[PDB]
């Protein structure tokens, strides 16, 4: 499988999020990380794109999130992987 998961782990309200992606297939991509946090006091949106060499069967860490979400705040982290051909990947975090 190629895909796109998300390594996630928390501390108290804080919370560290690590896209992460795998492919079957060696190649150049683009990679796109946006995010969105939005809370009572006010909002952060985040929208980062690299372009990368990426070999297959090995996880890569795309970025490093680190986001402090309360209750009431609401988060989404949407990663795209695609080559404008035959790769396009997409994943959304929270699952």
């Amino acid at each position: 499988s190629s895909q796109i998961t998300f390594n996630t782990t928390q501390q108290g309200d804080m919370y560290t999020i690590i896209p992460e992606v795998t492919l079957t297939q060696s190649c150049l991509c683009r990679v796109q990380i946006l995010s969105l946090r939005e809370g009572s006091s006010g909002q952060s949106q985040t929208k980062q794109e690299k372009t990368l060499s990426l070999p297959a069967n090995q996880p890569i860490a795309l970025t490093k999130l680190s986001l402090n979400i309360s209750p009431d705040d609401r988060v989404k982290i949407v990663v795209t992987v695609s080559d404008g051909q035959s790769l396009h990947l997409s994943q959304q975090w929270p699952p």
